[PDB]
């Protein structure tokens, strides 16, 4: 349904400008349409390029940027995916993956892993904190897909998939004002620049926490051999209720009853028990990937203050001490942060 | 339901004075470094369409035929769905491109050349391939006394393929799988069947588009062959306007009002002709049912000699129409 | 969310040959019994509008001035929020209605009378009653060569109410309180306060409508002026036409094209004078917001004297006007 | 939000031509906000006109008829009310309700009633009966508003309400084709008719026992002086979780469980107990509210067949035995039906 703002407003059949799959499915990825994997019929003298994996992903077109082009690859640098390429289709659009895994090599989705070869979910969580290493601190981003990013993994690699989620550029004009919004050439500028918003600090450490509960929401997903429900960004679903069925940390109340979760291999402990309020604010400021443009209601959400400001404040400070517990639990390293 | 986040601001000032009647065109100049006033002859126009006419390659159609750009710049940019063909332009000190519409055009050369222009614009497009406008049935642009600059349009490309006898000879390597070997092993480009009648009804559908264009061009008044509206129905003009003295199978286009000295008859094509020529243009509402249309114009629903006469007729006004302003006929 | 019930069959066939450019006129005649070839004369005329347009007397607004009508009928139905004004219609046997659209009329007769209906028809409206328009700068109607049938108009009425010295002197009992005993003691109509300069406004206004409508009438081109859109400034139109020769004050639509013979110079209203008519007319967004343009063309924002003097050409385009026409100053 | 169909889709701000009383409430109706009373000051030297109850009724414009008349209206014969008059106001109407109580006299709203006082409850069945008595049997009706009548009630008198509700014209041509869609003047029929629809016998008795329900919920509702939850027509309300959270009749399976109603006065038992499936396809019927022209999906929805067609002819006349031994509990007569 398209309409033309003449005086008479037609009505136009989305043209179809590519033959949609019609055997849509992934084995890897059996529990969601979008999700299509494929073997091609490779040149059959050659027994390597049999182990050539593709995989179309399926999605929205309102993901894609001003310049027609889809935001995670933004933050894409250095990928392990053989090769990538964007597909348009009406508003729906597509993605397909090309990779080579070596004569061995067996890839593999996150979710519902359990695993608790610490090994492989060391790859994961190198692959997924460089790529988001690419987001700069003035710039920001949210996850319409789910509270976490897609991947497939081998023992070799870890590969990443498309995301639904939406930069934004905000601009905090710093008082010694000696990336800007206007970046087109100058007559183009003349008429227009990107939809910013006024960075600050709070919305820096906003995004960063959202940004860190990703990564942790990510490697739960990899050591639960169950559902992850943190993922669910449901309307319906309230943080509230959820940690109500799940209760909080044993022990210690201020964190979530992360302990008695369900994992592939080794229980942790109450290691996955993050603080409860941190995470509250954490789903209020999830919430705002159905408006994004209204970022005053969501951009300093995880910062913000609810005295108020010094229980925000603290509050804070112990999820940043549980950043720092999380790292010392696997070896890692803040250079990144 | 989701919000269609939008990367940029909107502009507001929706201010064209070339065509200030849309809703759409915002022309406007820049501001720069005024000691070369040339910079300030630079003239900026963005045309807000939707980015539903962007291809696979997100790609917005009507640029397939932007070869050999007498404009200066012509780049795409969106806001979520909306999109914005962003134009550079510099005439030289007298030079000043006019809209088209309704141009009242009297000076014969700049019709010539506004002509030619079109016309080559048009010839690129590959014969099993199809074009469909979208806003209008005449290509838009606009024109200084000295040249001319294409304006965006809002149109479906969609490409079409046959199985003649001689599959072989010539160049059959243009194919509706236009992707990478194993990406066009995944999914391959939206096509049809491509076939000589649709060829005729493409011929006589972009030979009209020309003819539609050239009258706003040199019409002091609208053009009522110009509006792809559904209510507007080819059989009331045609009711309202009639056939034309001198040949009555002709339309009564001699009394229109031009800003150029009235031809009268000169711009008087046929009746039928024009006829099919509107159901084939109706086409556009769902292209998807292709073949509902895509033989219309030539189709023979003898009815033999009556198309084929139509096809006389309409090829009779083609080259009436190009000796008129001395093009060959070969420029088809 | 609730669907919004249709208590009938929307008419599809959206066809006026009267009025073929818009999305609403359709005219259609009746196909009784033909021994009574008048009867097959009739003609039958619905137009589809919006339900805003029925007052609290759910009655459509411009109805409140289809006084002594010459049409045959003009009936009120709805299908849901759409409403549809159905006329029946009965010329003589050679006497057939048209469009004002682009009328070219050059008959002065017609215009005289045609013009004559427009005026009396806006005249009952009350001094501290103000109308706006909806749809377009211009009242719109028909005309035969014999007589004149006004067509719907989508505009709001709004009452004022003064308090001036002599606050009992003449006919006061025009209040917005036009309830019954109870009723009115439960709720009163919405109204706003008159006062001369609003009223001086819309003098201006409905006269420059009136100016409109017969532009539109002995027109052979478009009229710009008719246009109510948004991204429409009087300030660019301005520029685009000019101030008129002979009197730069005026505006240069003696280059206009008319199907009439152009009188040159004699259509030339004054420059700011439309300017504050069109900032006047852009009220209708907004018509809460009453105060904001409730006297905008008349406003003292010396200014004293610039207003006034602006009074004084308007009133001097009108004068010569109705001159032109042998109109009476008289008739306002 | 209104546009036009020209070349500018203009915004147009609704217009407001009446004054929205901002007192808005009636002490008779607490709950309701569209409802509003009020007595006027009268001529004070007689005290007579004190008595003068005034209500204005708050409700949509869609409600009106396509001669822009409100659909009860049409419904409406020798009315009790001491006047009544509509009242339009951009897309919101009001509807003033005229009264003059007897020296005595003293209404109240139906709702929550739980009055014993068969004298009063009957005075309103009859009200109710003869008022939707003058429904045709080709014509059929649905209430948006809720799934009853609102009404006020006095000892002397009981008062109808306007109701949101909406007239369905349909049509049953008979095979012997020896009230018609096209009733304008023929000119005008040239161009259109009513939006009817197919009538046939199913939906006959559809509509009719509808209405049937209709009286028995007011019934209810007369004589529940706590919540009578069947009004609710929430979407999120389900009838099949309504009785299962009320259970069945304990006297008979087949019935619901009303006879462990509250009551204002006497418990009447298992007699307000209806056959539970005829309830339910009687809420199926009910959801035609929010498409009413989609008449298909619930014409003859009461009176369809699920043999199937046994079960349900069966069930019916089930329902039809449970008519009338109401109406032998309060000795009415089916000269109505």
């Amino acid at each position: 349904p398209i309409k033309l703002d003449l005086c008479a407003s037609v009505k136009l059949t989305p043209f179809k400008p590519m033959r949609p799959p019609k055997p849509m499915q992934c084995w890897i990825h059996p529990r969601r349409a979008n999700c299509k994997v494929t073997r091609p019929r490779n040149n059959y003298s050659d027994p390597d390029n049999e182990n050539d994996m593709l995989h179309m992903t399926v999605l929205n077109s309102v993901f894609l940027n001003e310049h027609a082009k889809l935001y995670y690859r933004h933050l894409l640098r250095n990928d392990q995916a053989e090769a990538r390429k964007t597909i348009l289709n009406a508003d729906s659009v597509y993605e397909c993956m090309l990779i080579r895994p070596i004569r061995t090599e067996h890839f593999r989705s996150v979710d519902e892993a359990g695993e608790h070869n610490m090994s492989v979910l060391k790859i994961i969580i190198d692959a997924v904190i460089k790529y988001i290493g690419k987001l700069a601190d003035d710039e920001y981003i949210l996850i319409a897909d789910r509270m976490y990013v897609d991947l497939i993994y081998s023992e070799f690699r870890a590969i990443i998939l498309p995301q639904s989620a939406y930069i934004i550029k905000g601009d905090y004009a710093e008082s010694d004002s000696e990336d800007v919004c206007n970046e087109l050439e100058y007559p183009w500028k003349l008429i227009t620049a990107n939809n910013c918003i006024v960075s600050t600090d709070e919305s820096r450490q906003s995004q960063y926490i959202y940004r860190t509960f990703l990564l942790y929401n990510t490697v739960l997903t990899a050591i639960l051999k169950q559902n992850n429900p943190f993922d669910v960004i449901a309307e319906n679903t309230s943080i509230s209720i959820i940690v109500r069925n799940l209760g909080s940390c044993p022990n210690n109340k201020d964190r979530v009853k992360c302990c008695d979760l369900n994992y592939g291999g080794v229980p942790p402990g109450h290691v996955m028990c993050p603080p409860r309020e941190i995470t509250k604010k954490f789903f209020h400021y999830a919430k705002w990937v159905r408006n994004p443009n209204k970022y005053k209601r969501y951009s300093e959400l995880i910062a913000r203050q609810s005295h108020a400001r010094d229980v925000s404040q603290l509050h804070l400070l112990d999820w940043e001490n549980f950043m720092g517990e999380f790292s010392s639990y696997f070896g890692l390293h803040a250079h990144n942060v």
